[PDB]
């Protein structure tokens, strides 16, 4: 599924990613933009191996199961291929553990590139939120 802008700005604010560890809408939008052009069926190779998967590109070194990263973590204990769904919450609650985990939305390489110290409030800009 590719979200409009809105419609995933709808989506990440129901459930709860708005001001989720300080970060507001904005950013998660913003990053989801960046790093998938809001498809949730993104899928990209890093260089050791792993995959990023999802609108929220997580990556199965750490968070996922894809059943090819030999060595790897499940920290989100969930197949990789769930965070493809047109249904966005695996994507959601993995990126709320994802956030906490110390590096804050640096763990986003989008983000900290593209969205970072950027007006990210342009991209909730003229929704009905
Ligand atoms: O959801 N269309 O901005
Ligand atoms: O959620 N406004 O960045
Ligand atoms: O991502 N574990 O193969
Ligand atoms: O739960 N909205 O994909």
């Amino acid at each position: 599924k590719v979200f409009g802008r809105c419609e995933l700005a709808a989506a990440m604010k129901r459930h709860g990613l708005d001001n989720y560890r300080g970060y507001s809408l904005g950013n998660w939008v913003c990053a989801a933009k960046f790093e998938s052009n809001f498809n949730t069926q993104a899928t990209n190779r890093n260089t050791d191996g792993s995959t990023d998967y999802g609108i929220l590109q997580i990556n199965s070194r750490w968070w996922c199961n894809d059943g090819r990263t030999p060595g790897s973590r499940n920290l989100c204990n969930i197949p990789c291929s769930a965070l493809l769904s047109s249904d966005i919450t695996a994507s959601v609650n993995c990126a709320k553990k994802i956030v906490s985990d110390g590096n804050g939305m640096n763990a986003w390489v989008a983000w900290r590139n593209r969205c970072k110290g950027t007006d990210v409030q342009a991209w909730i800009r003229g929704c009905r939120l």
